[PDB]
């Protein structure tokens, strides 16, 4: 019901492991973004910056969530993280839509 | 049934008036871009960095068209354009999805 838009940051050089990772997500973290309301995510790549924008749609708390935090310690090695290995994130305002 | 995103980039300053001329785009303009297939259109913005991040959906040449041509030029005192008042654009490679 609500879209959202974030932007990520990826290491340099890591976009092959990114997407192999990706094509491999685990069933349980597809199954708790979809109990949690998750449709139709897409994250694209600019590979020059080293830039991930995502993209997301929500019907209506993940971080704390015990599958979310292994992958995002999976992860870590490849992005930009926090000291608790969750990713940078930078919130992008939308400023039009049409349907 | 194909999902599309890719970069744009706005002159310092110019959220604002970015934003109120999207609230008023042409009718013309939204029935164009419907009748080329688009939809669920939606454009971010990062203003710290004057970045835009666009996603649409294109179910199957819009810039050869007479009122894109005159949308480009409306909007080309605040957007980064080329010589012809397009708006520079760089494509998004999509690495994950999950309906």
């Amino acid at each position: 019901s609500e879209r959202l838009a974030f932007k990520m940051k990826l290491n340099k050089g890591q976009k092959q492991a990114y997407k192999e990772r990706h094509d491999q997500l685990w069933p349980e973290l597809k199954q708790l973004l979809k109990d949690n309301g998750v449709s139709e995510y897409s994250i694209f790549i600019d590979e020059e910056t080293n830039t991930l924008f995502a993209f997301q749609k929500v019907s209506g708390d993940l971080a704390n969530n015990e599958i979310v935090k292994k992958w995002w310690d999976f992860m870590a090695d490849i992005m930009q993280v926090n000291p608790d290995n969750s990713p940078v994130s930078i919130p992008l305002e939308e400023v039009f839509y049409m349907e």
